[PDB]
């Protein structure tokens, strides 16, 4: 039982020119790396390489137009690059903007890829820049591209086109990218968990609330966990998985499984104000590899702390090889609960299990 892990170094290249520290760090995916080989994970998996993705895979979830301005940054002089990213929200670009997103892509591919045919049980994808914030037309939020979205339509179009795919969301921000590009479709079940605080949160949008549950058939496959009132932490991510994550995700039987693993909820996030822990992330992870046969792709997206980004999603890597979950700890937040009736009340509806 063999599990992948794909990081390539040229991902490191995408840079904010002005701002050497700025937050979404080359050296997120570099540290994350160290501390793999640190405890001795990387040589315990196969490692899978990285590619280009390619324009018609772009075209899975994107727009000619966005593909082709983001593809011409790469060409720009600097006061360009400048007045491009000022037109997105939150967005810094460099000449290697685009070859560090088409990478990012193409390392997830290769993963889903390596899953869907037998290679590796499971797999973990260090890359940069992120993807969930991503949408259909524009970038937003340090992303180009929707990896995960991608990655789920392009392993339906190396498998079947209805081909069953679970999105988890565990960053610390909601996905509004993932949720638009999947909102009217049975076939991607998105499932975000994020800091809301009433819609004042980034990315500061009510599409995040718990009452979104999809639009056309896709309705009851897209569900919202937000969070009001408290810096939460491993009990409430836990009981979110035990009510709803967990139900949920084995009624809809997916047959792979996206994680989008940001770690910007984790303890010492400059950003998220959370206090999930190493080992919550590992406990996390556990439950998910009881879905689909084990066939599980982690894909790094936000996360700020560099120690608590390397420490959580190393401890991620430990448990897809097979590793003991480790000891847990601290009553639950009834805030927190207030958000799990919220979301029962609003899917007990679409799905039984909750019933
Ligand atoms: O992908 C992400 N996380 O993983 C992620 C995406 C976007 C940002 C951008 N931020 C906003 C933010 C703030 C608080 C909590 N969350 C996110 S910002 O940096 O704070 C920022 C603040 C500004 F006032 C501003 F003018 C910016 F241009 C800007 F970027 C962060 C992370
Ligand atoms: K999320
Ligand atoms: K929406
Ligand atoms: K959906
Ligand atoms: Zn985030």
């Amino acid at each position: 039982p063999i599990t992948g892990l794909v990081y390539d170094q040229r991902m490191m290249l995408h840079h904010n020119m002005w701002d050497s520290h700025h937050p979404e760090l080359p050296q997120r995916i570099s540290r994350i790396f160290s501390r793999h080989e640190e405890l001795r994970l990387l040589s315990r998996c196969h490692r899978i390489p990285a590619r280009l993705a390619t324009e018609e895979e772009l075209a899975l979830c994107h727009s000619s137009k966005h593909i082709s301005i983001i593809k011409s940054s790469e060409h720009m002089k600097p006061r360009d690059l400048n007045r491009l990213g000022d037109e997105y929200n939150s967005i810094f670009i460099s000449n290697e903007s685009y070859t560090c997103a088409l990478l990012a892509a193409g390392s997830c591919f290769n993963s889903a890829q390596a899953i869907l045919t037998g290679q590796v049980r499971n797999a973990v994808a260090i890359v940069r820049p992120p993807g969930h914030h991503a949408e259909k037309d524009t970038a937003c939020g340090f992303c180009f591209f929707n990896t995960a979205a991608l990655t789920a339509r392009y392993a339906q179009s190396i498998t079947r086109e209805s081909l069953r795919v679970l999105i988890v969301d565990w960053d610390v921000h909601h996905g509004n990218g993932t949720q638009h590009i999947f909102e009217e479709d049975d076939s991607v079940l998105y499932i975000s968990l994020h800091r809301y605080e009433d819609g004042a949160f980034f990315p500061n949008s009510e599409d995040a609330n718990y009452d979104k549950v999809g639009l056309g058939k896709g309705r009851g496959y897209n569900v919202n966990i937000p969070w009001n009132g408290g810096k939460m932490g491993d009990p409430e991510y836990m009981a979110a998985f035990h009510h709803l994550v967990m139900p949920i995700a084995r009624e809809f039987a997916p047959e792979l499984v996206l994680v989008s693993a940001g770690f910007d909820a984790a303890r010492g996030d400059p950003l998220g104000g959370f206090q999930v822990t190493p080992e919550g992330y590992a406990h996390l992870t556990h439950q998910l590899m009881s879905l689909a046969a084990g066939r599980v792709l982690i894909i790094l997206e936000g996360g700020y702390n560099l120690t608590s980004i390397s420490e959580s999603m190393s401890m991620c890597t430990s448990m897809l090889l097979g590793d003991s979950p480790p000891s847990l700890d601290t009553p639950l937040k009834t805030s927190a609960t207030v958000s799990i009736n919220n979301v029962l009340r609003a899917h007990a509806p679409f799905w039984s299990s909750l019933r």
